[PDB]
């Protein structure tokens, strides 16, 4: 039953949030999840069997739900609003990264470059972005706000670059240094004049 | 100038640092030895302590080296053309340049530095040569603006930053990816699409 599962899901995938922050990926076990989740053993072992596929079930979510935002939001307003908006959230919403699990992950993306399986994964996610923001810019085409002077998927995985670099330096650095504001507004204008944006 | 004693130093150095590349290029940077390197350097035990206590000294010293010539490498082109023209080469070197980037030590040292954020000594040592990086650019746009080549619209140290992460992001591309999927070429010029609107750099 979807909500009821959902729910359930969303609650073990918490419980394994809070420990992988704790320990890290790779100390991570399926008992510490269970423990830290308050349902018996079968009732996390039923939607997951490896602390693994929880961990990419984590990321995706997360994907997800940042493309779903970028998709509503372009429900309700123009696409450049909505891209606009994503950008300037990024210097208020970057305050605690180092308490969230991004650094975990990028951690474990890392380590790609040596072990095939995991790289290959990274590729489809990455391939599944650039799908998906290339239709977001697409239907700015569509309503007659964008003419771009690069190809889409360019457009995308550069956005992607510097959206991940924007992440990182907030991570790696103080507030000031990180200058995550100055790097959004960077972003913003590679993106109004690769996309001949012109709403202001 | 020391009686030339600089030099030789900086000769061995070197030396030490290549024998020290291509056994971290092999095992990994935490699985490499100072014996495994005195080994492959053909020097003596004594001949290498005397330039390095560490494997880990070594292995910053092979990044710096990297950086600081990639620095006078950009330097070097200004004084021989325009500033937007030693940038906008620079990016079609980064082009060329990332076929076997897999082969290099790029990924070990990515892996290396990633683990900074859990480690302090190691996040000030990334943050001192961050702000080296932001100095020196800073320094080649200044430049540029001297010679009338630019009229930024935002800080130089925030373009330095801007250009350092999209740097990163091109070469990280063609190690994760194939070569099409990685699209080192249309990210860099995209990144010259950036540099030009927010230098105001009117030059082509």
């Amino acid at each position: 039953t979807k909500e009821h599962k959902d729910k359930r899901q969303a609650e073990i995938l918490e419980a394994a949030k809070t420990v992988f922050k704790r320990k890290g990926f790779e100390l991570t076990t399926m008992k510490d999840v269970v423990e830290e989740s308050g349902f018996s053993r079968g009732g996390v072992y039923l939607y997951f069997s490896s602390t693994e596929e929880m961990f990419r079930r984590i990321i995706e979510t997360g994907l997800d739900e940042g493309l779903r935002k970028l998709d509503k939001s372009a429900e309700h307003q123009s696409v450049w609003a909505s891209i606009s908006s994503y950008l300037d959230e990024l210097t208020e919403g970057l305050r605690d990264v180092a308490d969230t699990l991004a650094p975990v992950q990028f951690e474990y993306l890392v380590t790609a470059w040596r072990n095939e399986e995991r790289r290959q994964y990274l590729e489809k996610r990455y391939d599944l972005f650039v799908e998906r923001f290339s239709r977001l810019l697409q239907k700015g085409i569509d309503q007659g706000e964008f003419q771009p002077v690069q190809p889409l998927a360019t457009i995308a995985k550069f956005f992607l670059n510097m959206n991940d670099g924007i992440i990182q330096n907030a991570l790696y650095f103080d507030e000031e240094k990180a200058d995550v504001s100055g790097l959004a507004e960077s972003a913003k204008l590679y993106l109004k004049t690769v996309l001949q944006a012109d709403e202001k």
